[PDB]
């Protein structure tokens, strides 16, 4: 909510607080998402200053603070800063801001994030270019320098982050995307390559010396309608984990596919279904394997701006004898949201 | 403080800074409080939102910042969500909500939680029904359906919390309250049981397959007086360390007296006294021993509505021999608080 | 931000975004600063009450959050509360505080801490006097009771603190300052002293019983330039530890210099040069040894009060050869600044 806004500044707190809470077969490891309460909250802070009348300075911060903990050891698990960066736009010209942000292809796959709590499983946090990631310098312009409007386009260069994990990790690396959306219709298409570093490469899991990621989209949006698509590739670049051997890396290739399609009635109903596959090939002492497989139906009622409650039901389609050990088992969350 | 209030939401942005320390002989191991500094701050959020003219929706958010760390390794110690919910209230038919929120019997033991800086000793955080707790889903209604103004009833319902320690886990579980309070009057009564976890019941102290709490209380605040009293009992429940063997666990029964009178001068100050006892039977390898035992004099001095100063005198009752190693010494906390 | 003032209350929610890199040779581990992504965020909240016409409570709490970690297990690395502290102020008679903030010997060491991002290498924090220390209480008076404008003193007292580990410990101690600020000159002078509790004394570098810190000042600062220079000494209160090895303590001397000019040009640009030198000495197994050694230039744009921009170059002159293993790589700052 907008809180100040006074002599060109002006500055937004927001947040939420989320009773959500999980059910699957038996404790949940088996399972898409587990089972459990899920509680968590959010704070963050977003601002802007007119420097001139073309010119303005901005700057956001985002926290996860989990509600699902003790207040004893646990206290901080899963707590985390999501986003935190500051910039300058100007504006035909384009923007510029550096910091904790979306990595580029997410401006693709940000077509089938959409889904009331699951979905969106090709986004990894800390994955190079596909999700929130940290030392990202992004610039970005809208409506092509003011010439056509819709066309807005992306440059962004991942600087190394050596980390204590393969996992989190990643060398230097530029990705762009190019976009046109005009009433409704939207297409995109974006791409991404870094090194990776000396501690990704000693995983038993992936090999090679870059990581690339790509996804195109397809989506309408508009008249209370939703439907979008996803497909893009992966190589040496989205985490996996080989629960019968105890390992962990990176797949060498990946093939992604997301669909969604949604409707929003004018009293506040929006039942929701998509489908969702990723498969990884190559991968070092088994071949192909599926990493995610499932259809979901769901639904949020929209009280208002402020609050909204849904389910969310992941039919699972992995199967038990899944070669990495990817839980098979169904999963459907329930949850009810205040948000300002 | 309340800082948005606009197209039927309202927000409030609330906390406080707490300069404080206690002073208990030697390092104050053996001691009721401790002794050091204890400063703090805490921050919130709490919104609410008007859907109709029946239906309003809410949420709320609470965290605890130690400020007795040092900015070192120890940064986090003590630092907490408190409170994590959303929820729904319509008409006369009652509100429900669910998340991190308090366990229905502090319904009962909140009437004599009202000292300057100790006091609720049998309020444990994480321990099914008597604090704050994860995972809880509560009904509640006001006015028995709008039939009776001041009769007050919850139901609620614990979701099992398989965490790494004893101390902080539950297993599923359903509790109760009723309450009358008119014209400075109450009266209450709160009772919750909840499945005990596999590794709550193999700590060495606290048998049994199932947890109980209940409380009763008498309360009249008005007039410038606050008198209150509880008696509860626990069954498998009350968390307990034998610092002699370093075992811990829960206490097999305890009973729970806690009695509180005050009264608040027109020009601000507040004086506080107070008894707290709390009993445990038939405890491992020790039979019956006292958990808590003190008389409490103390007083707040309120500036105003923002700004206010206490003190806090706990007379420890528990002897020097206690068979579980309860410290015996005093303790005496001052403390200067802002707050908006 | 000032988000709320009524009823003789008022509050300041503030913070900032900062995206920041650090450039080093190699991994960063020989320089002065390191090197990668640096990027944080603030948060904090500052109120103050109008209790009558004479008297003032406050209360303040700032917290400081990493941008550069994962949302993986080092999500927490680097967070911590900075400030915690409430007080009162009366009239000309001076206002007093507890909790967690700046001890004493800072209102010396502020003159030089003036760098775009680096510089104030002395101002440790859990440090005795020279930075932000828990469990303080200070005394401040203004304008000698309102008699001599410009002329302001402090006495504070700093209660002991053990704990885990020497480098953030300290015992009972008592400090003060006093300021002369005159047409854009301005001199000042602060003192502490403090027990050193037993995990300090333990330490191999460094023997007393007491730890000593004081420092000097003088300063220009009017029509848009400013020049500062601080001298001082410490005994048995500098940290310092060898980068090869586990041997840590503090350094029975040290003496401290720092030197500062600046430019505030009119159109919003603020050049910056620099020079810190802190040299120990009588350091067991070792004598003499310099602790930090450099020239700094460097600049900040401000675009307004609410967006900067800088770069700030150590040119470090710590010898490859140090006996304590201070790194002597220069390093380079870049940071963007989003704040209200
Ligand atoms: C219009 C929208 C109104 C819809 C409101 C619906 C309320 C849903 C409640 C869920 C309870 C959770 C039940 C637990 C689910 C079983 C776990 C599971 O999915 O696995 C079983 C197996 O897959 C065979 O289906
Ligand atoms: C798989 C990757 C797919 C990536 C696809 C990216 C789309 C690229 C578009 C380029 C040029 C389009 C030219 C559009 C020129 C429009 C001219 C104009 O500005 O008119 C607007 C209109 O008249 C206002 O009403
Ligand atoms: C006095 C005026 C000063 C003007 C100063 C203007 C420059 C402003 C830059 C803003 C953010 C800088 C963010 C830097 C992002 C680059 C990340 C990077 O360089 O990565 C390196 C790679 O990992 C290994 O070489
Ligand atoms: C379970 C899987 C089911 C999911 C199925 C997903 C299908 C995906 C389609 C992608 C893009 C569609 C692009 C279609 C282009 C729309 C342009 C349009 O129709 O314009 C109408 C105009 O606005 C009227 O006024
Ligand atoms: C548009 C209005 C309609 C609202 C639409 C969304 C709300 C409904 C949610 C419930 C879905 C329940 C269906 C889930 C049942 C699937 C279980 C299953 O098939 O998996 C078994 C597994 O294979 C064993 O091995
Ligand atoms: C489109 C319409 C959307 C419809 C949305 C329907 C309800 C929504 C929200 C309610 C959340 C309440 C969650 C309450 C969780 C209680 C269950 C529980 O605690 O289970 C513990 C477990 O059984 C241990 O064994
Ligand atoms: C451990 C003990 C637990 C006990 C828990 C409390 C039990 C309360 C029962 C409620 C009775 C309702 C009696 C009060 C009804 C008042 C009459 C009425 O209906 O309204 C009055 C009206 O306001 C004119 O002033
Ligand atoms: C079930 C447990 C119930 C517990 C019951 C707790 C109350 C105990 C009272 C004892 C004596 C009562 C003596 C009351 C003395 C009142 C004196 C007084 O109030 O004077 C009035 C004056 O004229 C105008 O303020
Ligand atoms: C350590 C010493 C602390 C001991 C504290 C124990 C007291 C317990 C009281 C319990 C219930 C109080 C019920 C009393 C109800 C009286 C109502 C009343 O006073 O009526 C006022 C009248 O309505 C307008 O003058
Ligand atoms: C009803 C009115 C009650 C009046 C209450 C006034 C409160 C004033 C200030 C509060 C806290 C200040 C605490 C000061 C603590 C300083 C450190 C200290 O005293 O001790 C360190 C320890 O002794 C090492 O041996
Ligand atoms: C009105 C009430 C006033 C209360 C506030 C007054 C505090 C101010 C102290 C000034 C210090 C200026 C510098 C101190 C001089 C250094 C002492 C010193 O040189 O110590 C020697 C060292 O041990 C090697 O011998
Ligand atoms: C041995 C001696 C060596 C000789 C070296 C001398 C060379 C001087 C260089 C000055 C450069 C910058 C001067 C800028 C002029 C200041 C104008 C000014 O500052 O006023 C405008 C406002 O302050 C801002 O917008
Ligand atoms: C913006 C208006 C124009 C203002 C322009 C201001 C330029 C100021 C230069 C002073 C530099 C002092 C730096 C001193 C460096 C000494 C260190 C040295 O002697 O050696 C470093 C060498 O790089 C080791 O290899
Ligand atoms: C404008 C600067 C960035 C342009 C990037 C276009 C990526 C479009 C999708 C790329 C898919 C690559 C497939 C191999
Ligand atoms: C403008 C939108 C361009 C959309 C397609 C770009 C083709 C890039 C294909 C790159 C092929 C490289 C070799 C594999
Ligand atoms: C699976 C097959 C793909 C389904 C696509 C539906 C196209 C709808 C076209 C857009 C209709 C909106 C017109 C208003
Ligand atoms: C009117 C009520 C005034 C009460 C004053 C208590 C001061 C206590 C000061 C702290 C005592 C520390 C003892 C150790
Ligand atoms: C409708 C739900 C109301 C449940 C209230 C339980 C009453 C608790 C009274 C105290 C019970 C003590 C048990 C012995
Ligand atoms: C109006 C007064 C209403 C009282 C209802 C009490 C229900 C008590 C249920 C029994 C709880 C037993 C727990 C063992
Ligand atoms: C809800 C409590 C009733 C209000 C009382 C106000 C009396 C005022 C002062 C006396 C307090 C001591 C009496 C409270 C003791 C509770 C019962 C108890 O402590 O246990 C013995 C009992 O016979 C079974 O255990
Ligand atoms: C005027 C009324 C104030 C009197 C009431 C205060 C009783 C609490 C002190 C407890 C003293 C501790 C008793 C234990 C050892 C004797
Ligand atoms: C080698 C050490 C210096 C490397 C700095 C390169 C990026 C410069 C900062 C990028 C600022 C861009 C502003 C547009
Ligand atoms: C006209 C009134 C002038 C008052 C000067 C006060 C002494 C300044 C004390 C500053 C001490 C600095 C010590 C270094
Ligand atoms: C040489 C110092 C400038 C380096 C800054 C790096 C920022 C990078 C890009 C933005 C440049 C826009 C700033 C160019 C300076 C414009 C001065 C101006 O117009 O503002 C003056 C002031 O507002 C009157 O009050
Ligand atoms: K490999
Ligand atoms: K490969
Ligand atoms: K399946
Ligand atoms: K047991
Ligand atoms: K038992
Ligand atoms: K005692
Ligand atoms: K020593
Ligand atoms: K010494
Ligand atoms: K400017
Ligand atoms: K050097």
């Amino acid at each position: 909510a907008e809180i100040y806004n006074k002599d060109g500044n002006k500055v937004d707190l927001y947040g939420k607080a989320v009773g959500l809470h999980y059910f699957s077969k038996g404790n949940g490891e088996n399972s898409y998402g587990g089972n459990g309460d899920m509680t968590y909250a959010r704070l963050g802070f977003k601002g802007e200053t007119q420097i001139n009348s073309d010119l303005t300075g901005y700057g956001q911060w985002e926290y996860n603070f989990q509600g699902n903990n003790s207040e004893g050891a646990d206290a901080q698990t899963g707590n985390k800063t999501r986003l935190a960066f500051a910039g300058l736009k100007y504006a035909d010209v384009g923007s510029f801001d550096y910091g904790r942000n979306y990595g580029v292809v997410y401006d693709a796959l940000g077509y089938t994030d959409m889904l009331p709590e699951f979905g969106g499983d090709t986004a990894y946090s800390d994955d190079f270019f596909v999700g929130r990631v940290g030392g990202v310098a992004t610039y970005r312009n809208s409506n092509f320098f003011g010439l056509v409007d819709g066309l807005n386009f992306a440059v962004q260069y991942l600087g190394k982050n050596e980390r204590d994990t393969a996992r989190r990790s990643n060398g230097d690396g530029v990705g762009g995307s190019i976009s046109y959306e005009y009433e409704g219709f939207g297409i995109v298409g974006a791409y991404g390559a870094a090194d990776r570093t000396n501690l990704q490469e000693a995983q038993p899991l992936g090999n090679g010396k870059k990581a690339e990621q790509w996804a195109t989209g397809l989506k309408y949006d508009a008249n209370n309608i939703y439907l979008a698509a996803n497909y893009g590739e992966t190589r040496n670049a989205t985490p996996i984990t080989n629960k019968f051997t105890n390992t962990s890396g990176f797949a060498n290739k990946t093939q992604d596919v997301l669909l969604v399609a949604q409707y929003q009635f004018d009293f506040g109903l929006r039942p929701s279904i998509a489908y969702t596959k990723s498969k990884a090939k190559d991968v070092e002492g088994i071949g192909d394997v599926d990493l995610v497989n499932y259809f979901e139906v769901g639904a949020t009622y929209y009280f208002n701006k402020n609050m909204s409650t849904y389910v969310d039901y992941i039919i699972n389609q992995i199967d038990s004898d899944n070669k990495l050990g990817v839980g098979s088992d169904d999963t459907v969350a329930v949850g009810i949201v205040y948000q300002f």
